[PDB]
């Protein structure tokens, strides 16, 4: 008593635009640092009937029965997370049921300090998250001020994380966690001088590695697993997973913290699993273990180091003046236009990338750089030689927002009015579209 | 740059997992209230490649560009969401984006209390879920008893909302919201009586739908929209969507509640949404709103009610002596067996049920009856007719587990040590199978 009819008959409206939202993805330059492409096996798990299943608790410790190929897959997944980031399952626990990335950040941070408890984590402009404990004047605009007390620390002018100003407010402060792994930095962590603060003042470690998972588990960059006592990251990124999060506790390290995370994940805040989730997980970590996948995060780095270098061959500046990842951030001050301006300027061209502060932004008004990253482009294939090309779209993209804020004035809503119509962009995103367009897709 | 041959090729160690599973769906009389079975249109949903777009915000208010396509398809579904709930755009607006039930009620409980504030709840033994409230002495189980001070109302002992302790309750506590909608309760709700006691105290009417979800949408159940503030609902259970959650708020009687449920949901909570999510309920919603679902929702309450009745022709009791909606619980005590044995007894013949407390269970160890449900089998077809089959396999499982409990003791232990090999639960789960494994299946 049912419709077997597949989307596009059942609802052919729905499959016009999910249609058209593919072809946006395939004629597009997709530079968002945190966005990649799932191959259709990771796509095959998310819709497989194995959401049906109710499955409160944990494998061998369900509420419901039914659950024995539900634990199979809990079990595989788990078991492949910790292989893939180079840990042993006597030192290390997993939890794969969190929704999402701030969900398990939440979640890890509840676990560790309860209610009310004392949070330290990277401002928001200076290229942290939201749920490491964001907010605004009195306006506590994460979950993470509100439900614990926070202290943001902030990068210094040069864009680098200013680990001594992270000791004066950590012996100011005193606090339970301190946050390191960050939205948006270009360079690579001092987990072990986090580590030395963290011992100081009795404090927990806390790295979020959402951004450069497949760094850390393809032993490229600094391994936190070394010094921290949890690891989060979300699975949709550089990981080119599904939308899904990891928690990872350091048992060996810490007395019962396998209980806290695992019951602060359920039941304190969700119920139900999403087994689907589960499953495209595992079968992700199965190929991140590959040395083909080592080969992918490989290629992410060069096509990263050589965007830059190539922007830099054009006199553009990088703040940081580099990058050790897949990120990179755009200081535009040079060209007196924001980074609020140049993605409006990116979008009318099939250029897919968002603004970002730089040290120097009081404010989170108009922002004056941009990020991009690597990823999403070279699951499609791009090598050094493409990057290039991208560098040079960016540049004449920068320089037609300096002739379009020259015609339309400063205000954003003005210079909107300009991007319409104007023949260069509609040349330079047909470019785009060429190449974007024939690339490799999952 | 990615491996793109089928989840069988690229992974067979999970797949064979997968395949298992589905087998154990069709060959299972699952009468889990709050499971179901989705069609294939909103599976070929949950495996589009929209899930690549991180789209932070709201419609035409998004972080990131080239959101066009999202934004049509969160309006979409939200529109859609409206109309099935008979509820017009203009007195109440709808957030599609949390990602389950419990996130959805944890977001919806903040943006009306905040941290610290005052929330009513039935308790779990009574039939609330998790979220809404509930603790045991000390331990703060559910982050809802944590984050919020909660205090929790129970049913009397014939298994009904006691109204008037609900009364005596709120003049002492004065909560902040009230919410009624439950995990397992059998009867209709008295929303009108809800919004009565609130009013006297100055609360929010909170009603969490998302066992009935479809009863209201189809006006075969009392109305909670023409009283309540707020509305939650999941719509993986009796709705039959994927595993996604609902927020309906009514702004016609509430002040800036549109920005104070948005913000709660991001950037409070969550971060990016799950756009596979969002167009899996746009595709379910649809289906909802069409006459034919009318006919199916109406066919659950038929088939629970025949349920109900020849269970009672077989001399066994239901707390309330039947159901007005699509979930009985069985009350156990005359035949001495908990729920938790009927439980493992119907494992072993594959016939999914969950263990339920009765208002005389004084703890959680061992509840003293079962829960059923009909939405998962009527689904798959089954008719009035069916019903007697399902009441009359129930009664040789309690039998079974009577006569094991004699010749193997109380202790649960030592119960399941008589499941296996025993000669009656394999016939008996052999005409299981038969049955089940030839029903329609999505
Ligand atoms: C470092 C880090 N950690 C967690 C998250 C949350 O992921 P969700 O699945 O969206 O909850 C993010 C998200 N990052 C976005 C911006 O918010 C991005 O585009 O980088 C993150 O960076
Ligand atoms: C009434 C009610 N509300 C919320 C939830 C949470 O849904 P998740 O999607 O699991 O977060 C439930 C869940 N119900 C389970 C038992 O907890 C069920 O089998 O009924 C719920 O009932
Ligand atoms: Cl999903």
């Amino acid at each position: 008593m049912f419709n077997n009819e597949p989307l596009e008959q059942i609802d052919k409206e729905l499959h016009d635009i999910l249609a058209d939202e593919e072809k946006r993805q395939r004629e597009t330059i997709n530079l968002i640092a945190s966005e990649n492409l799932t191959n259709g096996a990771v796509r095959e798990c998310l819709g497989n009937r194995v959401s049906n299943k109710y499955s409160e608790g944990y494998p061998k410790k369900r509420y419901y029965g039914g659950n024995d190929f539900i634990d199979k897959i809990e079990e595989l997944c788990q078991k492949r997370a910790l292989e893939a980031f180079n840990v042993s399952d006597e030192e290390w626990g997993v939890n794969v049921q969190p929704l999402s990335g701030s969900a398990a950040n939440v979640q890890a941070l509840y676990a560790l300090v309860g209610v009310k408890g004392k949070i330290m984590g990277m401002h928001l402009c200076s290229g942290g998250h939201l749920t490491h404990g964001f907010f605004d004047e009195k306006k506590k605009v994460s979950i993470t001020s509100d439900m614990f007390e926070s202290k943001l620390y902030k990068c210094n002018s040069q864009g680098y994380v200013d680990l001594d100003a992270v000791r004066e407010m950590a012996l100011s402060f005193k606090p339970k966690v301190i946050i390191c792994g960050y939205t948006s930095y270009p360079r690579d962590i001092d987990y072990q001088q986090f580590r030395q603060i963290c011992d100081e003042v009795n404090a927990y470690l806390f790295a979020d590695i959402s951004h450069i998972s497949s760094f850390v588990a393809c032993n490229i960059l600094n391994n936190p697993f070394l010094h921290a006592d949890v690891v989060t990251t979300t699975t949709h990124k550089i990981l080119r997973g599904p939308r899904s999060a990891l928690i990872f506790f350091n048992k060996k390290r810490n007395p019962g913290i396998e209980q806290k995370i695992n019951s602060a994940v359920f039941p304190s805040f969700q119920g139900g699993p999403h087994n689907n989730k589960i499953a495209a997980v595992a079968c992700q970590l199965k190929e991140v273990h590959s040395p083909a996948f080592k080969e992918y995060t490989q290629q992410v780095l060069l096509n990263s180091k050589a965007l830059a270098k190539a922007l830099i061959s054009k006199q553009i500046d990088l703040v940081t003046n580099g990058t050790d990842n897949h990120l990179i951030v755009v200081d535009l001050r040079k060209f007196s236009i924001t980074g609020s301006k140049l993605q409006e300027t990116c979008n009318a061209i099939n250029v897919s990338l968002n603004k970002n502060t730089i040290p120097s932004d009081v404010d989170c008004v108009s922002p004056s750089g941009v990020r991009i990253g690597t990823p999403a482009m070279t699951t499609r294939g791009a090598k050094e030689k493409d990057m290039e090309f991208i560098a040079d779209v960016l540049a004449r993209a920068i320089k037609i927002t300096v002739d379009l804020q020259e015609q339309y004035g400063k205000k954003l809503v003005d210079f909107k009015k300009g991007l319409p119509g104007n023949a260069q962009l509609q040349q330079l995103k047909q470019e785009v579209v060429t190449w974007a367009g024939a690339l490799p897709f999952p």
